[PDB]
């Protein structure tokens, strides 16, 4: 399928989105509603998850994390938006957002000339620091500059998954706008937290790896 969306552990849902280069999200079936991590690639395939949810729920999405400023990661807000859901990101990820936007989708246009002139939408619900929804089941945090200055982990505590976002993944990937020294160090800062992990889902890539992504991906940045 263009997309699929598929449960890993309980509540706790992979999105593969084959659109464009394939990205890999995340969705929360909670109580009240659905918590989707990373908008997806565009308004359309935001709409193409939201139709894949409304097949396993009819609770209302309440929100989406976009886990960096990045047209992967960002792209679908115009769509969220559009149906009452609230778009949340760290403080640091909307500014990022407001001054580089353009330049990210003429970036991503570079490569993927069929990817759409998006412009601009920004977050609404902005946090000065980490953050956590679903009465604390969905946790998003910081621990330093990557492959951006901003990405932000999520992790779910009581299924031991923690998702990548552009972090984690198989292959070295973009380093255009990665700090590339940094990288390792946040890793490490990651790995020193000591959460149970027993998944991690790699934002690009095949999805489902264990704790071992993070130093796979440690030891390929080093040699970059
Ligand atoms: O290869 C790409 O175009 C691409 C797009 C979005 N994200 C990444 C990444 O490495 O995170 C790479
Ligand atoms: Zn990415």
């Amino acid at each position: 399928a263009g997309m699929s969306l598929t449960q890993v552990s309980g509540p706790v849902y992979v999105v593969e989105d084959n659109y464009y280069v394939q990205e890999n999200s995340m969705v929360y079936f909670g109580a009240k509603g659905v918590t989707v991590v990373g908008a997806t690639w565009t308004p359309d395939t935001a709409r193409e998850l939201h139709k894949l949810i409304k097949r396993v729920s009819r609770k209302p999405v309440l929100e989406v994390i976009n886990t960096n400023y990045h047209t992967d990661r960002a792209g679908g807000n115009a769509y969220w938006k559009s149906i009452g859901a609230k778009v949340v990101s760290t403080r640091q990820t909307r500014d990022l957002m407001k001054s580089d936007w353009a330049e990210i989708v003429a970036f991503t246009r570079k490569g993927l000339p069929e990817y759409p002139d998006l412009p601009l939408v920004l977050p609404n619900v902005v946090h000065d620091g980490d953050f956590t929804l679903q009465e604390g089941k969905v946790r998003a945090f910081y621990a330093g500059p990557a492959h951006t200055p901003d990405g932000i982990f999520v992790y779910f505590p009581d299924e031991q998954v923690l998702y990548g976002n552009c972090i984690l993944k198989e292959k070295l990937g973009n380093l255009s706008f990665a700090d590339v020294k940094a990288y390792p160090q946040t890793l490490e800062r990651l790995k020193a937290m000591k959460l149970p992990i027993k998944t991690v889902i790699g934002g690009h890539d095949s999805p489902l790896h264990g704790p071992e992504l993070i130093d796979h991906y440690e030891a390929l940045i080093k040699a970059a």
